[PDB]
Parts: structure tokens; C-alpha cells; sequence
């Protein structure tokens, strides 16, 4: 997989954000992860999580998988990095979103994403207390 530019127009949410890619503004959803909607449990945290990450970072990237690049609402579907970190992967680390929507073909970092869910449920953080 490679990773590509991408500027920040605006943070939606834990599990969007509206950014400038080939130019050209679209909403982008993570890929691998679902977070609380704003009125659950923990909604406005991860929404907070993400909105700090993005907007500190001096650089953002997005990376596409091997399948789908948009959804059937035409959002882009990628994991999202923050100076080289990767938002997808330390929402679940910290408790704050769940790995789900695996679909087959658009799951390279699977494993890498569980592996910090084990984590985060085994600190019991956020979502796992
Ligand atoms: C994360 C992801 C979501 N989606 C679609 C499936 C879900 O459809 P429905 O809207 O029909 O449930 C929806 C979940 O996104 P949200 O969690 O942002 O709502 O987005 C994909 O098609 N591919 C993906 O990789
Ligand atoms: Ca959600």
C-alpha cells in the first residue's frame, strides 16, 4: 500500500473527516473501525481524539487498500495518518473505536488494528471500562 497527500478541509467525526485529495474535497471514512456516534457512549471523546490529531498534524496522508476506494455514499474509504501515525490504529489502541466493517480484499492492517484492540481492552481504556 502507499501513502498519499491529502490536506484537511474539516474534522467531522471519530470516524470522518472532510479532506482535500487530488485537489478535490470529499469525506473520508476510516477504514476498520467503527466509533461511537456523537449521543452514545464515548462519542464526543473520540470525535474530540480525532479532531485534536488531525489538526496538529503538520502533514496528512491517506492510504487506499487493494478493494473499494469509495463507499456507496462516496466517501473515501482509507486509513488516515497524522505525521506518519496512523488515526485508524490509535482510536482503537485508546479504547475508542471498535475494529468492525472487515470486508474481504480492504483489510490489510486487520491484524495490526486487533492487536491494538487486545491492548486497549486488556488497559480496559474507554470503551473496555
Ligand atoms: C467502513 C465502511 C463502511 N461502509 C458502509 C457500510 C455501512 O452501511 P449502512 O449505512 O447501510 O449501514 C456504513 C457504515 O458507516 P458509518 O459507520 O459511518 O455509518 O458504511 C462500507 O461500505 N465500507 C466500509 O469500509
Ligand atoms: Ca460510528
Amino acid at each position: 500500500l502507499h501513502k498519499e497527500p491529502a490536506t484537511l478541509i474539516k474534522a467531522i467525526d471519530g470516524d470522518t473527516e472532510k479532506l482535500m485529495y487530488k485537489g478535490q474535497p470529499m469525506t473520508f471514512r476510516k477504514l476498520l473501525v467503527d466509533t461511537p456516534e456523537f449521543n452514545e457512549k464515548y462519542g464526543p471523546e473520540a470525535s474530540a481524539f480525532t479532531k485534536k490529531m488531525v489538526e496538529n498534524a503538520k502533514k496528512i496522508e491517506v492510504e487506499f487498500d487493494k478493494g473499494q476506494r469509495t463507499d456507496k455514499y462516496g466517501r473515501g474509504l482509507a486509513y488516515i495518518y497524522a505525521d506518519g501515525k496512523m488515526v485508524n490504529e490509535a482510536l482503537v489502541r485508546q479504547g475508542l473505536a471498535k475494529v468492525a466493517y472487515v470486508y474481504k480484499g480492504n483489510n490489510t492492517h486487520e491484524q495490526l488494528l486487533r492487536k491494538a484492540e487486545a491492548q486497549a481492552k486488556k488497559e480496559k481504556l474507554n470503551i473496555w471500562s
